[PDB]
């Protein structure tokens, strides 16, 4: 590498709310360089070599009279001088006030190598190790960021006001590189989807369209081909580099009175694969690197939100200050932690505002629902069971276990469980039924992208790949154009018309926003809940049986409160409401009201 190959971040700003900027330099010898430099506002407060020569941290402190503007970074020693030109911008107007995204949004979830492929020159990259390759599951595709810019229009006009594409942070892996989980360089967008530029781009022109643009981001680990790897900044920078060292996943490890430490470490210091080293977090030099780096990312692509993969991976002491870091910054973000658990006590423990146990405690604003999703898919393919339903009702019923349960992220399906449509059974009925309850409940909703047209996958085993596919219409030659609507089936176009209809209904409800809800008892798999304010309430029923059910509108009453009836928005039928309610089979029914007294 050159005297400087690597200055991250890159550029910072002026007027952020932590003063304190900790530049890694990377450079042959670096680390044997004095540093300095001269600018108004700003002080190099100190430097700190490790054993390998080849970095250096370079802490400066940026003062509120810092102005935009540059400096040379001047460097040293070991019988020569570099020099390194750094630059603080202005930020926009508002930054740090930016509304993350929240309950009035609707986020559409995207794998950016799967949506669309607006420039096929891109899918291969010269110096990129991974050829492109269509025909595998496991393979680049060629979706890229141009071919999302050119389709913000089809997802605006579905009703969603947020973005959620997967990392486009550069994955050069020899293999599997299109997921974006096993980062090679956290400053860079892949090429293969486009330049930092073009993200900055997206979200831009997802802004003109109303919608904000949320980044996932992977803090635990790297990809086994990051520069580091070739380099290691310090023997401690990563876990166990030497014998592999997989992680067991023991998640209540870290939250658990009974927890053996060695459960616990295993956890946070342990690999997924291989092919993905876990950082050292606990090293100090990491964890300022990963918060600077994503700090930047929200500053320098205008973000409205983060989605932090696999979140307890990281260690818990560095997640605290992470997200304190972060919301410090932007007190009004919105940032989704994925903690994979079923169990809401094991999920809530992460939101903030948390009151723990053992005191863990944490400025993370929300976590995937996962606890909620798997109650309603388990209600939607139990078909054997008499009241499934009950599942959701009683998950929904731990809803306090949350410092602030209708923050929490509740998603229709990801990219990492089986299709919406096919978790359904693929039944249109139950697939309704599940979409419903993603627009009406006291969450923010997440649609994955393929849902709206039914995309189908496996439903056992492993095949990550089957939940992936790409999207139709979003290659050049593509037989069905889901943003056309040509080559779409009557049951695909009915389901789009669905989402596009309630997305839009929904972006007009604040009570579905913001009102309060009151669930009855499921009984025998039908189900009645309302959400209401002063303002209108909001009754849905649904029978998740495939037989006519009636019941008796005096048990709804305290939120019925004599009310005659009230049109199905989904049918435009009115329904009657004074005595009894009649569902037909497999039927949901989103039932508008006047405010109560
Ligand atoms: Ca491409
Ligand atoms: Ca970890």
């Amino acid at each position: 590498p050159t005297a400087i190959e690597h200055m991250e971040p890159p550029f910072w700003w002026a007027g952020m709310q932590h003063k304190g900027l900790q530049l890694m330099v990377h450079g042959r010898d670096i680390g044997r360089m004095e540093a300095a430099l001269d600018y108004p506002g700003v002080r190099l407060v100190s430097t700190t070599r490790v054993p390998n020569a080849n970095y250096l941290f370079v802490d400066l402190e940026i003062g509120p009279e810092a102005q935009p503007g540059s400096f040379d970074i001047v460097f040293k020693g070991d019988g020569r001088s570099e020099r390194y030109r750094y630059r603080l911008l202005a930020r926009e107007q508002g930054s740090a006030q930016r509304q993350g995204f929240g309950p009035g949004d609707a986020i559409y979830q995207i794998m950016p190598d799967r949506f669309a492929n607006g420039d096929p020159s891109n899918d291969n990259v010269a110096g990129m190790r991974e050829q492109a390759d269509r025909r595998h599951g496991g393979g680049r595709h060629g979706g890229d960021i141009r071919g999302t810019i050119d389709h913000l229009d089809y997802i605006a006009g579905l009703g969603f006001t947020q973005l959620w594409p997967t990392p486009l942070v550069e994955n050069d892996a020899a293999a599997y590189s299109y997921h974006g989980y096993a980062a090679t360089d956290h400053y860079r967008i892949d090429p293969r989807y486009g330049s930092n530029e073009d993200f900055v781009r997206l979200s831009t022109e997802a802004r003109k369209r109303g919608m904000g643009l949320i980044q996932d981001v992977v803090l635990s680990h790297i990809g086994k081909h990051h520069w580091w790897m070739k380099d290691l900044p310090t023997p401690d920078w990563i876990n166990y580099g030497g014998k592999f060292v997989p992680t067991q996943h023991h998640r209540v490890a870290v939250q658990d009175p009974y927890a053996a430490q060695a459960d616990s470490e295993n956890f946070t210091k342990g690999w997924f694969v291989e092919g993905m080293p876990d950082l050292n977090q606990t090293n100090p030099l990491v964890a300022n690197y990963l918060i600077q780096n994503n700090i930047w990312w929200i500053e320098y692509a205008g973000l409205s939100g983060l989605r932090i993969d696999t979140y307890g991976y990281s260690d818990g002491a560095f997640l605290t200050e992470y997200t304190r870091r972060l919301m410090a910054e932007y007190p009004r973000l919105n940032m989704v932690g994925e903690e994979w658990s079923t169990r809401v006590p094991v999920v809530a423990r992460w939101q903030r505002g948390k009151a723990n146990f053992d005191g863990y405690t944490s400025h993370l604003p929300s976590l995937m629902d996962f606890p909620l999703v798997d109650a309603m898919r388990n209600a939607l393919s139990k078909t054997g069971e008499e009241n499934g339903l009950n599942e959701v009702y009683e998950t929904l019923s731990l809803d306090y276990l949350y410092p602030e349960p209708q923050n929490l992220v509740l998603f229709g399906g990801n990219h990492d469980m089986a299709r919406m449509f096919s978790a359904a059974g693929e039944d249109f009925d139950r697939w309704r039924m599940n979409l419903v309850f993603l627009m009406t409940m006291p969450r923010i909703p997440q649609f994955y992208s393929g849902d709206e047209i039914l995309m189908t996958s496996t439903v056992k085993g492993r095949d990550d790949a089957s939940y992936r596919r790409d999207f139709p219409g979003g290659w050049a030659g593509d037989k069905a154009n889901a943003f056309s609507g040509a080559g779409l089936t009557s049951q695909q176009r009915a389901a789009q018309d669905l989402v596009r209809k309630l997305a839009n209904w929904r972006k007009n409800q604040p009570v579905i926003h913001n009102g309060r809800l009151m669930h009855f008892g499921p009984e025998e798999n039908t189900w009645v809940y309302f959400r209401y304010n002063k303002d209108k309430r909001i009754m849905v029923a649904m029978n998740n049986n495939d037989k006519p059910m009636t019941l008796p509108t005096a048990r709804f009453q305290e939120m019925l409160k004599g009310a005659p009836s009230g049109v199905d928005f989904l049918s435009g039928k009115t329904v009657g409401l004074g005595r009894e309610l009649r569902l037909a089979p497999k039927s949901v029914v989103v039932i508008e009201l006047p405010g109560l007294p």
